[PDB]
C-alpha cells in the first residue's frame, strides 16, 4: 500500500563488470602480496577500496565537461567553480588544488610549524600525515562513544568538547587552529551536529582560534543533521550546508567525495590571511592560482556538482543504499559500528573472525577472505592502517580494527549490495574455522598499508 | 549460501528523475486528453512507453560515438557497421537506415504490391501499417495458444505451421515473402524456437518462398533459445544468432532494440535481387547508401552494441529484470501474459479493470488509473492499438485487451521495479471500484492509438 | 595597419587526414568505376564532396548533445527545439524528420497529387526526386542570368516573377503551391533578395497560392541579405530571418546545413491544414511526433545550432573561406559560378576541360582529374545528375556542367583551400592535353549519378 | 605546381573566440594592475600566455577518455598508460603525477638537498623554484651563443660541455644528478641534439652521475634532429625518442605539453632506487601509486596522445605554424630568438621598444601593449621573470628581455597567426612614441611575475 522507496535518478551509461574463479584470485591475491591496493582493477569484481573520486557523474556534470574553458589564467569555468563554493559557503577566498591531500599540502605548509599540536575529531589519514610530516601532532579529540562499535547513537562523530577545552586550556600556544571533519571518516563516517559544531566556535573563540572545516563529506553531514537533529526537519541541505559553514573560518575539501567528481578539491576561506598565505604554495605544488592542477572541464563538473550534491533528495537516495546494505547485515548478524553512517559500513572484524589473533591481523585477513569470497575489494581500517610507534617500532593494537566496505557513488545496484552482504555471511558463517591470519614480509617506514608485503 | 543475482555492468552515469503529485497529474492527464502519448517527458515518473530507442548505452559504445566518420559516402563508420552486421548474420547485402519503420518503408516499397498476403507470426503495428498501407494483407498465422494469457508454454510466440501451410496452398501465387518476428512482439514479447524457424523454412522452401526477420529483438529471441529449447544449453548467442538467420533469407531491424541504440536500423539479405530492388528506395527516403539516415558516430555506436549484446551476460542482466518485475506481479496476484517475455509485461487488462465494459476500453483506462497513481506511464496494446474495421467503422472487440509495461534497457534499478509492481498492486486492490472507462472524442482514421483523444 | 581576418572561432578537437599515392588513387578510382560516391572516406584526403552534415559542431552543440532526452513521447529535447523554430521562425506546428528529403517525403505525400505542376527556382535533386516520384512536375523558374556563370549579379538565384506568373496564369488549377530554395542551391549557391520574396508573395497572394521555403541554408541567405540587399545593412540575422519567413507558409529544412548538425530535419509551417496533414506520413515513414527519426541528443544539438548560426559573426567566417578559395581561383584564372555563393564553388567544367567533347562528359571528367591529382573529393553537378529524358532516353547537354566544391563547415583551413586551389591549377594548366573523358558502362534509371558505372 | 602545405588534420569541434574594443581593454588591464595573469579568459582575444594544457585532443583522445577506468587502485587506464610510456621510452619504473612541477615536487624531495647544485641547461621556472626551494643551486651551463639572439643556429639549446666538466670538476660531491631540458624551453624553445646527449652522457659517466631529462617537449625536440642532425633524417620520430631516452637514466614530464592533453604529467626511470625512493613522495602529495592525482580518463587520453604525437606529420604540422608566424614576423622586421623553435616566438623586447628604459621594464611593457593592440595575451620571459637578487635585493638586467608568444596545439589557424603579426607589427611600427613602461607598485617575494602588481 506504501510505495517502497526508489532511486531519485536513472542509468543513463553503463560499463563492464569481469567475474572470476576462486582459483583466479588465488593466485591474483598471492601475486599481489595479500594487499588488496596493489590488486589490478580487472581482478576485482566489485570494488569498494574507497568512495573517493570513483562514483558516476550526471549527465549535467558531463555536459559542463564539454564546455571548459582550458586557458591557463583566468579560465570561465574557475570563476564558475569559485562563485558556486562562495554562494554555498559563504566563504570569499578559493583557492583551488587538485585533490584533498593537496589542500591539505598547500594549506599546512602555511599553517602548521614544527611543535604544533593540531586537535580536532578523528584525522583522516593523508590530513595526519601532512600534520605529523611536519613535526606536529594530531590530537583526536572525538568523543569516547566512537569506540563502543555497537552502541546506537545519533552523532558518534562529534568532538568531546571536555577534550578540546583540556588541550587549549594547557597548549594554546602552540594550537594554530582546530581541525573538525565532517562527517567524521576515520570513525566510521559518524555525523556531527550542529550543536557540536556550535560547541567548537564556542570554545575556539574563548581561545581566539581559527576553526577548519575536512568537508570532504559536508553534504553527507548536512542531510544526517536534518534528519536526527531536532529543529533541522525542515530546513534544506543548502540552508544546513550554509549555516555549518558560518561555524568555520575555513574549508579543504576533497571534492572526489561530496562533489561526486572524479578528480578535484580546494581550500576555501574567510580570512585573508589564510588565502595570502597559501596562494605561494598553490603555484608551486599544484599550479597557477585559477585551475590549482585541475582542468577547466574538471572544475565545470565540480561546479554542477556541488550544487547537485546540496539536494535532498540525491543525498537520500545515497545514504539509503548505504544503510540498506547495513539492514542486511543485520539480517545476517554481523556486527559494524552503529549506526550505519553516510559512505560505507565499517565491519567490525573483533568480532567476526574471533578465531585470529590481534597479532595476526584479523582485518586485514577478514579483507582478504571476502576478496577471495566473492572478489569482493574492501579496505582495513584497522591495525596495519594505525601504524607503528615512531620511537617504539611497536604495533597499536589498542584502536578498532574495521574492514571498511567503501560504496562508490551510484555506481552498483542494490542488488550489487546483495552480493556484498551473501558474501560476507558466507565468510562470517566459517568463523570457527579461520584461525591464522597474515604476517608483514615487507613493511615501510610510514603509510605502511598502502605498499606493505604480506603472507598467509 | 548461494551469491544472489547482480547486474553484469554497472552505472557510468545518472540522469534525474522528476516525481509529482496527483493533483499535478490529474490536470496533466486532462490536457493530454487521456491519452498517454500526448504526456510531457517532465510529467512521467517511471516512463515504460516502450523499450524502442530508449536504453542506455555502455562506454564503450559512447568511445564509439568518438570516433564516428561524418562523411557522405564511403564512412568507414559504415563499414565498421557493415562487417559487423555479415559477421554475426552471414548477410552480405546491408541497406542502412535511420529507424525499424524505414527499413520496412524501404524494403516493402519493392517487395509489397496491391493484392499479396504477408503470412507471419503477429506483425508489428508499423509493419502493419506498411504492408496494409500499400493495399495488401498482414495474415496473423501465430499458434492459438498465444491469446490464452494464464498459460505458460516456452515458445508462445510461435507460428502455427498448419497456420502457414493453408494460406501458401490457397495464394501461393500472390504470397511474396514470409515475416518471422523474433521475438514475438505484439504477443507479449513471446520467443520463436528454432525447431520453429525450421518448420517455417521448410514450409517456405517447399512453396519457393523467401523469408523475413523482423529482428527487433532477436538477441532476445537467441537467449529464449538457449535456455529454454533442448540441445542448445551449451551454445553462445553468437552461435545461435548465427544458426537463426542461416534459416532466413533477409532480416530487416530496430536496432534501437536489441542494439541498444537511440537510433538507427537496417536491412540485411542474402539475395542480390532484394539489395538491389531496395537501393533506389533508400537513396530517395533515408539517404546515400552509407549512412541511410544514420549519423556515423551512431552507426559506430550500433556496431559495438550489436557486438556487446550478442554476449550471455548481458542479455540475462536484462532480461532476469523483466522476470524479476513479473515475480513481483505474481507475488501480488496481477495477471499478465505469462510467462514473462524479454522486453516488457503485459497485464491482462480483461482480468484487473473486470468492472469497466469492453465498450469503454478497459485497458486504456487501466493505463490513465497507473499514471495517475504513481506517474508510471505505460502503453495500451489492445481495443484502441487494434483500429477500427475499414468497412464496418466497428471496434474489434476480440482480441486482447493488455497494457504493455516495457522496460527501457539498463535505465531503471530493480528498486524502481518494485514501486511498479506496488503502484499496479494499488489499482488492482480497488478494481471493485473502477467501473467507467474512456470514451473517444476526436479519433483519427488509421493508427488512432498515437493521435485519439478521450474522456473519463 | 588594418588587422586581417580571422575566424570568429577556435579549435577544440581534431581528427586524423589520410595522404595518398596517385598510384593508389589510379586503382582506387578504377576500384569505384569512376564514380566519386563509390570511393572510400579513407581513400579521399580531401572531402568535399557535400556540406551536407559534414561540419563540426560547437563545444555548445557537444554539451546540449548530454543532455538528449531519448523518451519516446514528448522528450524535453523536442520541445526545446519547437521553441527555438518557433522563435526564430515565427512558425508555430513543427514536424521533425530525420533528414531534408524526409522532410519533403512527409509533406509532399500530402500536397503533391499526380498531375501538379510545382514551380519555384531551381529544385534542389532528392526535392525534384519527390515532385516527379509522384508524376508531378518540377518547373524551373529561376532568373535566365543565373545561367551566364561569368556574369556578375547579387542576387543569381532569385525567381523571375515573369516566369511565375506565366505559370500560375496557365495552370493556377493544378499549383498545389510555390516553392523558393534559398539559397538556390543548384544554380551555385546564389542568394535570394528579399526584394525577390516579395515579388513572389505578392504573386502568390493573386492566386491565393500557399509559399514554401527550402530552407536548409536560409542562414547564408541572411547574410547575403545583410551584406547585399540595400536596407539591411544594419538588421541582425535574426532579424533578417525572421523577415524572410514573414513571407512565407511554411518551410521545409535540412537542418544538416545551416543547423551544423550531422543529421536532423524538420517541417514547420503557420498552416493548421498541412501540419494535420503531414502527422499521419511523420508516424509512418519517420517516428512518433516528438523526435521523427531523430535521437534526443541531435534535436538539443540542433536547437543550439539554429541559434548559434543565425548570428553574423559565424556565418561571416563559413562565407568568407569560401570567397577565399574563389579569390585563390581567379588568381590561377579558373572558371567559376560567379559570384562565389554560400557553400561551395561551382567550376564551369565547359570552360576548364575544354578539349573534351560534352558526350564524353567533361565535369564528370574534371571530377576524376582533380582526384587523381591531389586525393580531392568534389562532386558533378551537371549533365550526369542531370539524368535522360524519361521518354526519348536522351542525354541532356544544354544545361551547365559544373565541378561543385562543397566546404564542409569549419572543417578544413584557409592551408587545405589553397591546396584545393593549386590542385586545381595543375589540373587547369594541363588543359590542352586532356581529351577524353568517360563513358557510361552501367546506367540506373533514375538519379544515376549515385550509382552509375564508367570507364576512361 | 608544388602543392603548398597544409595541416595534416582537420577540424571536428569549435569554441567561441570574444572579441573587444581598445575601450574595454584599457579598463580590463587596469583592473589587472598590467598583470595579464590577472586578464579574466573571457578578456582575451587570442590567448599565447602558454602552451601548457591548452591544446585541443584529438578524437582518438576523446574515445580514450571515454573509456577511462577510475578506481582508485589498479586502474585499467593507469597499466595503459604505464606500458605505452615503457614501449616508447624503455623506462619501467613509472610514477604518474598530476602536472610537471608535481614530477618535480615528488621526485626533487628526494633528489636535492641543501646545498646541492643541479648543473644542466636553462632550467624553467618551476623547476628552478624546486631546486633552490630546497636550498639548492640551479646552475645554467647553455652554450653561450643562446643569448645572440640574432644568431642562427640548429641547435642553440645545447648544453656546453666545458661547463658542465668544470661544476663537475669543483663540486662533483654535491651534484646529485645533471638535468637537460629538451628542447630548452626557456632559451627560447631551442632543441638539443643528439650529439649533444651524448657529450652529457660521457661527462656524466667520467664522474659516475645519473641524468635527467625534463621532457615536456621532447617530440618536438625528436622532430628538430630529424630535420637538422645530419645521420638523422631517415628515423622516425618514434626511432629518435628511444634514442634520445636510452642517454638517459630518468624523465620528468609535463604531459600538458607534448601529450597534447590538459592535465598529466609522470616520473620515469631505469633506477629502481629513484622510483622506490619518490613512490612515498607521490601517496603524500599527488594521490596512489597507479593514478598520481590523474583521471582515469586522463591518464587514457595521454597514452593516446603520446603515441600520436611521436608521428612526424602531427608534429611538422605543429611546428611549420610556428615557423609561419615567424616568417610573417621576419616580413614585418620584428626581431625575435632565431631561429624559430619548438611551441613558441620570443620576441626580442630589447630591440622592439628602445625608447623604453630596462629599469621601467620593456617586454612587460611590450606585453601590455600588444594586449591594447588586439587583445592578443601574451607572456614575458624577461627581467620581472628573473626575480631579485635574494640578499641584494636588486633587480637582474643582464639577461634576455623576451615576450613569449606561446601557441597552444592545434587550437589557432594560420589566420590568427596573421592577425597576431600584424597587431605586433603596429605597436612594432610605432616604437619611436613608446617611451615609459612600468613600475612594480606590489610586489612578492618569489616568483613575483603571477602575482605583481604595476602602473602605466
Ligand atoms: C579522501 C579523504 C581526504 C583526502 O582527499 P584525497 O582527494 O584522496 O587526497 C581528506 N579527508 C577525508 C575525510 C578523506 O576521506
Ligand atoms: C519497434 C518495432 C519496429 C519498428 O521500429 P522503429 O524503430 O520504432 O521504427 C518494428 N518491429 C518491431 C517488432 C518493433 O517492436
Ligand atoms: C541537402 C539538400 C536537401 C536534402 O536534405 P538531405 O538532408 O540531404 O536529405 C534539400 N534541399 C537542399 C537545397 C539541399 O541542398
Ligand atoms: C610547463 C613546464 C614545466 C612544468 O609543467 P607544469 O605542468 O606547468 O607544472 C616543466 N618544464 C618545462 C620545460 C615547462 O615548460
Amino acid at each position: 500500500m506504501e510505495l517502497p522507496f526508489a532511486e531519485s535518478w536513472k542509468i543513463k551509461m553503463v560499463e563492464p563488470i569481469r567475474k572470476s574463479t576462486r582459483e583466479e584470485r588465488e593466485q591474483w591475491i598471492k601475486e599481489a602480496h595479500y594487499n588488496v591496493f596493489q590488486l589490478k582493477s580487472e581482478q576485482v569484481y566489485i570494488d569498494l577500496i574507497t568512495d573517493s573520486g570513483t562514483g558516476a557523474m550526471s549527465d549535467r556534470q558531463w555536459a559542463a565537461m564539454m564546455l571548459g574553458d582550458e586557458s591557463y589564467a583566468g579560465a570561465t569555468s574557475f570563476f564558475n567553480l569559485k562563485n558556486t563554493i562562495t554562494k554555498l559557503t559563504g566563504f570569499e577566498y578559493i583557492i583551488p588544488t587538485h585533490q584533498g591531500r593537496a589542500a591539505e599540502n598547500v594549506l599546512f605548509s602555511y599553517l602548521v610549524h614544527d611543535g604544533d599540536i593540531v586537535p580536532g575529531n578523528s584525522h583522516f589519514d593523508t590530513t595526519k600525515g601532512h600534520i605529523e610530516g611536519r613535526h606536529a601532532i594530531a590530537l583526536d579529540c572525538t568523543i569516547d562513544a566512537a569506540k563502543d562499535t555497537q552502541l546506537e547513537i545519533p552523532f558518534k562523530g562529534n568532538v568531546d568538547p571536555e577534550k578540546l577545552e583540556k588541550v587549549l586550556r594547557e597548549h594554546a600556544d602552540h594550537v594554530p587552529f582546530i581541525i573538525v571533519t565532517i562527517t567524521n571518516n576515520t570513525a566510521g563516517g559518524q555525523p556531527v551536529s550542529m550543536q557540536n559544531l556550535r560547541e567548537v566556535r564556542t570554545i575556539a573563540d574563548k581561545y581566539n582560534k581559527p576553526v577548519l572545516f575536512d568537508s570532504a563529506r559536508f553534504a553527507e553531514n548536512a542531510y544526517f543533521i536534518k534528519m536526527r537533529e531536532n529543529g533541522y526537519q525542515q530546513k534544506s541541505i543548502k540552508e544546513i550546508t550554509r549555516e555549518m559553514f558560518d561555524l568555520a573560518d575555513g574549508m579543504t575539501m576533497s571534492a572526489k567525495k561530496d562533489g561526486i567528481v572524479n578528480m578535484g578539491g580546494f581550500i576555501a576561506t574567510r580570512l585573508k590571511e589564510w588565502y595570502e598565505g597559501a596562494k605561494g604554495f598553490c603555484v608551486q605544488y599544484e599550479g597557477y592560482l585559477t585551475y590549482g592542477g585541475m582542468n577547466g572541464r574538471d572544475m565545470n563538473a565540480l561546479a554542477t556538482g556541488l550544487d547537485e550534491n546540496t539536494e535532498f533528495d540525491n543525498l537520500e537516495t545515497r545514504i539509503k543504499q548505504v544503510e540498506y546494505l547495513a539492514k542486511k547485515l543485520d539480517e545476517y548478524g554481523i556486527p559494524y559500528q552503529r549506526p550505519a553512517g553516510g559512505h560505507a559500513i565499517f565491519v567490525d572484524a573483533s568480532k567476526v573472525l574471533t578465531h585470529v589473533p590481534k597479532e595476526e591481523f584479523p582485518a586485514q585477513t577478514l579483507t582478504v577472505e571476502l576478496y577471495l569470497e566473492a572478489g569482493i575489494r574492501g579496505c582495513e581500517i584497522g591495525y596495519i592502517l594505525a601504524d607503528r610507534d615512531p620511537v617504539t617500532h611497536l604495533n597499536r593494537f589498542n584502536g578498532l580494527d574495521l574492514l571498511r566496505l567503501a560504496i562508490p557513488r551510484r555506481v552498483y545496484t542494490d542488488n550489487h549490495m546483495n552480493v556484498i552482504a551473501a558474501a560476507l555471511r558466507n565468510v562470517y558463517e566459517r568463523r570457527e574455522s579461520i584461525t591464522h591470519g597474515v604476517r608483514i614480509v615487507w613493511e615501510a617506514p610510514l603509510m605502511r598499508h598502502f605498499t606493505v608485503q604480506l603472507e598467509r
